[PDB]
């Protein structure tokens, strides 16, 4: 019962590290589209008028 | 929502910046004409007699 019951502990730590690894990576992608898009149209547009 | 009501906001600066030019333009050549048509009566009948 103490195998059965020590199956709903964790995952195996590996799947989750690879979860970890891909979100922190995906973020930074987030945040430079992010910097630019604040960037561009405004800047753009003041060069037009 | 945000999106579809900044629609009747204001226009592109483009059309708006065409239309100054072109009535600034316009309006020189108004007041020039003016003063031409002011020149022109009095002093080309003076030399009647």
């Amino acid at each position: 019962l103490t195998a059965a019951e020590s199956r709903i502990r964790d995952l195996d730590i590996a799947d989750e590290m690879a979860k970890f690894t891909k979100n922190q990576i995906l973020a930074q992608s987030n945040i430079s589209m992010l910097a630019q898009a604040n960037s561009l149209p405004q800047m753009a547009l003041s060069l037009l008028g």
